[PDB]
């Protein structure tokens, strides 16, 4: 049994270090959205409410965390509020997590109505909302889930402990049901699921849209063949409706563009219905010259646009799994803990690791947003450089 002062250094040294990192990397990040307005819209008002919660793990639950390592003799419910504020920051990442998923679904499925939807003020009270019912979630145990009416006294009498206090220790006050059954299952496990079908239901999206592009494309250019290998009017006349309705599906300079091309499609169309077949086949060869210079650069635009919504999604999505990653380990060692009474408690290297492991999430996002995002690099690199 090694004096517990030497394990305790090493944790406790790890512990300071991932704070510094927290604090320096994600005051960066709040740095960055408050001085370029390129980085001020609703999503990044989410990714600076995210950056917060990991800043007060730093400067708030990896203190907390150090102090109640060393089961120190506390005030139950005092003991209650240190153990429990890191859940209030675990929580709002959480909400903010969702609602950055929500937001990118809404900008790939409606961006017509995007910016009538999703507003800045509508944001800030979405924030404000969920850091309340973070507090509500997170605190819990103090409105009496807890097992401070059930003190462990033989624990309490051997470190000298006063009268109404308790050694102060995660596991002695904070029931393991609260933490697997609502923290856990409820609380983290569901949400993170609910994020899952959003990301799923974003790349759906953006994978039907491309296809969508893509097909409107062919059929602009197939019709285009059927027309000139035409031998009737009535083929001329088929083909130019089914470029018509696909002209106005993809209208749905741009305008210009597609005025043109719906107008050449119906000089053409005039000329087929009157039975003229050669002049509407010549008609409808000016199309390619609208293609060339106009639609086709519609296309590319349109293809290059959702391809960066993809691009930010996963950004979006790295950032989600790795909250799963980090935290899911201490979540499933609370279910061995609470589930497994006759397996032996998980060691306590694997616990400090765990533990570590947790709030080594708060540094994290700083560097995806700098490696995915160019926005937020080149903004780094100049608040850095000044
Ligand atoms: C908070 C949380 C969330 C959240 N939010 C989500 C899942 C799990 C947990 C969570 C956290 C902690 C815990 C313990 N410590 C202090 C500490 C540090 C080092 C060593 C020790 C020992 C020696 C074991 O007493 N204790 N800090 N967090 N313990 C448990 N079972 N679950
Ligand atoms: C906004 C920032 C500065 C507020 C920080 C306040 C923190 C550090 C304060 C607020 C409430 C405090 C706790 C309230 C009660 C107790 C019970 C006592 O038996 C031991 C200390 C302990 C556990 C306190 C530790 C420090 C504490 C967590
Ligand atoms: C910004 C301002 C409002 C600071 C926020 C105040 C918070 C940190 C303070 C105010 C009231 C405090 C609580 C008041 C009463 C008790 C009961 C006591 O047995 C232990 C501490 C405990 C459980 C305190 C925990 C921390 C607490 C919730
Ligand atoms: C999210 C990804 C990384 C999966 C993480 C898997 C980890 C958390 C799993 C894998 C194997 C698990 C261990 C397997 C067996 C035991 C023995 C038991 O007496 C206590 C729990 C303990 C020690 C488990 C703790 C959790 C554990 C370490
Ligand atoms: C989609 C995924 C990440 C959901 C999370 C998986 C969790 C809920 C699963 C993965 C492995 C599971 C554990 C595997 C083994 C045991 C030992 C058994 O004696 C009691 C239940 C217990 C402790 C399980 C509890 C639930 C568990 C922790
Ligand atoms: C830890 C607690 C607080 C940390 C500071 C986080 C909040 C301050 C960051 C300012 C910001 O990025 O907002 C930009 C908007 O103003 C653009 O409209
Ligand atoms: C959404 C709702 C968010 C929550 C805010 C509103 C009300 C919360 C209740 C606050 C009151 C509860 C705090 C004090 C307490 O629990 O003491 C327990 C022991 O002293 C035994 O009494
Ligand atoms: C998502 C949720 C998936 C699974 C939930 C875990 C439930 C696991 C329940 C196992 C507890 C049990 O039956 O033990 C009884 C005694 O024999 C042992 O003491
Ligand atoms: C880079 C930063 C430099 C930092 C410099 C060194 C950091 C550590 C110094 C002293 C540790 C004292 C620890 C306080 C007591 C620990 C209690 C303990 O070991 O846990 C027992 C408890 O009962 C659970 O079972
Ligand atoms: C911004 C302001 C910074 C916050 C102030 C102090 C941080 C460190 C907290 C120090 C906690 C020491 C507790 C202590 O000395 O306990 C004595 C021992 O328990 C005998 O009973
Ligand atoms: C914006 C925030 C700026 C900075 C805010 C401050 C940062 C927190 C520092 C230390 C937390 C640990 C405090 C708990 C210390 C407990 C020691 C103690 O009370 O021991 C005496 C005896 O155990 C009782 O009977
Ligand atoms: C305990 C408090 C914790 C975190 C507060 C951090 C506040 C989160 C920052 C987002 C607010 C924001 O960006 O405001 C949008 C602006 O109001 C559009 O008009
Ligand atoms: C979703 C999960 C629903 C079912 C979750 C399993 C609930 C029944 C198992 C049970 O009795 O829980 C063991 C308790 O922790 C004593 O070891
Ligand atoms: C775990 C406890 C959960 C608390 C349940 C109670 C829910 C209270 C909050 C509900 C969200 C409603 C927000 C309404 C604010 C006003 C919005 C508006 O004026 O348009
Ligand atoms: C997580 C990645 C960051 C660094 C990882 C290192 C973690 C070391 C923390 C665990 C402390 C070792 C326990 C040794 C002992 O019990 O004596
Ligand atoms: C994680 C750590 C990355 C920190 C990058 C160093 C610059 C921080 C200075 C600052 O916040 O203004
Ligand atoms: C510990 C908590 C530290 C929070 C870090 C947040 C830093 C980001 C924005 C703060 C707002 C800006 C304050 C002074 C602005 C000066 C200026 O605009 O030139
Ligand atoms: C920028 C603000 C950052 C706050 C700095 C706080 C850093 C101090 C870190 C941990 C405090 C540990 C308290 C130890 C508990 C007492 C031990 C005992 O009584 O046995
Ligand atoms: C849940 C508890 C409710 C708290 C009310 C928070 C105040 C936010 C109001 C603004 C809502 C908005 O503009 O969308
Ligand atoms: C429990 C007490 C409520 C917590 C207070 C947090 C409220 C608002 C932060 C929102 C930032 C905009
Ligand atoms: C909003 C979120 C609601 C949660 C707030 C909890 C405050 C806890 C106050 C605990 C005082 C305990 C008094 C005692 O029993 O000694
Ligand atoms: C446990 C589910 C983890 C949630 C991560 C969400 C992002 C996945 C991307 C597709
Ligand atoms: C590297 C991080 C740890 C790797 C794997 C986790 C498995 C540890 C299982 C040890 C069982 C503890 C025991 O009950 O004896
Ligand atoms: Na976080």
């Amino acid at each position: 049994g090694a004096p517990p002062i030497m394990g305790s250094s090493v944790y406790i040294t790890v512990e300071l270090a991932i704070a510094v990192l927290a604090i320096l990397g994600n005051v960066l990040v709040c740095w960055a959205v408050w001085l370029n307005s390129n980085l001020q819209n609703v999503t990044n008002y989410f990714v600076v409410s995210l950056a917060a919660a990991d800043i007060l793990v730093g400067v708030l639950a990896i203190p907390f965390a150090i102090t109640i390592s060393t089961g120190f003799c506390a005030a139950c419910h005092g003991c209650l509020f240190i153990a429990c504020f890191v859940l209030v920051l675990a929580q709002s990442s959480i909400f903010s997590l969702l609602a950055i998923a929500i937001d990118r679904y809404i900008a790939i499925a409606i961006p017509l109505r995007y910016n009538g939807l999703v507003t800045g003020t509508r944001a800030a009270g979405i924030i404000a909302i969920c850091w309340v019912l973070s507090f509500a979630i997170g605190l819990t145990p103090m409105l009496g889930w807890n097992n401070c009416g059930q003190p462990k006294e033989g624990k309490a009498h051997s470190q000298g402990c006063g009268e109404g206090q308790v050694a102060c220790l995660f596991e002695d006050v904070v029931p393991m049901n609260y933490m697997v059954y609502f923290n856990f299952f409820a609380c983290v496990l569901v949400p993170l699921l609910l994020m899952l079908g959003v990301y799923l239901r974003i790349f759906a999206a953006a994978r039907r849209q491309l296809a969508d592009l893509e097909d409107n494309w062919e059929t602009l250019n197939d019709n285009l063949k059927v027309i000139e290998k035409a031998d009737n009017a009535a083929q001329v006349k088929d083909a130019l409706t089914k470029m018509r309705a696909a002209a106005l599906d993809a209208q749905k300079d741009f305008r210009h563009g597609f005025d043109i091309l719906v107008g050449q499609i119906d000089d053409a169309l005039k000329l087929a219905n009157e039975g003229k077949v050669k002049e509407a086949q010549a008609a409808a060869e000016q199309l390619k010259t609208t293609r060339n210079a106009y639609i086709q650069k519609y296309l590319e635009r349109a293809r290059s646009t959702l391809q960066k919504e993809v691009h930010a999604a996963k950004s979006a999505a790295i950032i989600a799994g790795l909250f799963a990653l980090c935290w899911l380990p201490l979540h499933i060692i609370n279910c061995f803990t609470f589930f497994c009474p006759d397996c032996s408690h998980a060691p306590l290297w694997l616990m400090y690791l765990a533990i570590v492991l947790s709030h080594t999430n708060s540094v994290v996002n700083p560097f995806i947003y700098a490696y995915r995002i160019r926005e937020f690099r080149q903004t780094f690199r100049k608040i850095i450089r000044s």
